[PDB]
């Protein structure tokens, strides 16, 4: 283990579903208060043992995370991380935007650089996105 | 190597470009014909070492996968692999769509049901995702 994907989550199962093609589970992460929603195939979720408990990994692609000041946005994802800005590299046709999380973590998001043309160095915006963006791995 | 994902396959590094944000990896298969586009940030590209040869797990978790019988839609994606559809099992809100592929490994994609209405056993479909919904793992 080393992925590409910028965003990787210590994370706790809190709760599992049991559709038949695709469940639904709740991750406690690190902070021991942010809450994710996730979804994986029923057969996924069997296999990993994601059962209330179950220790895990949060992968979450760069590409994945949307950035908002909007808080119908926000609360129409399935998860959303406030938090501010702390860097912006722009690029010819997509930016990097980094945010801090009162996690001491930094948040990463890759947003098409004319939509990040707003976006700026210091503004509390909420990052979100949806919750089958998000694969769970075991250590 | 034990993550969510459905589609998990072994593959090698052809290409880097070296944009500055985002940049992007081809990906030749274990099958040694299947070749994928894949975007990953510049500061992964460099972390993981993505370069011409490097051996890497390809992590494409099944609803990134659109599952389509209209051609244009799978060549306005950045990745097609044509397949035949072995098996389909529908849910309320999601389908499991297997996919065999011309090598014998079998794609699984998670489809909103109303998009796998007309889709049955036997057909000749697309698979498609773009090069932002693949996540790369090295070994
Ligand atoms: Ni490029």
């Amino acid at each position: 283990m080393q992925t590409s994907a910028r965003n990787q989550w210590f994370g706790t199962i809190t709760a599992r579903d049991h559709d038949d093609v695709q469940q639904h589970v709740d991750v406690l992460l690190a902070d021991g208060k942010t809450r994710l929603k996730v979804a994986i195939t029923a057969q996924s979720g069997a296999r990993l043992g994601l059962d209330e408990g179950k220790e895990v990994l949060i992968l979450l692609k760069a590409p994945w995370v949307g950035i908002t000041q909007d808080e119908a946005v926000a609360q129409n994802a399935d998860n959303q991380l406030p938090g501010i800005i702390s860097h912006i590299e722009r690029g010819a046709e997509q930016c990097e935007v980094l945010m801090a999380l009162p996690d001491g973590q930094t948040l990463c998001a890759t947003v098409p650089v004319n939509e990040a043309t707003s976006l700026q160095q210091g503004q509390n915006v909420t990052a979100y996105f949806n919750a089958d963006s998000v694969i769970i791995a075991t250590l």
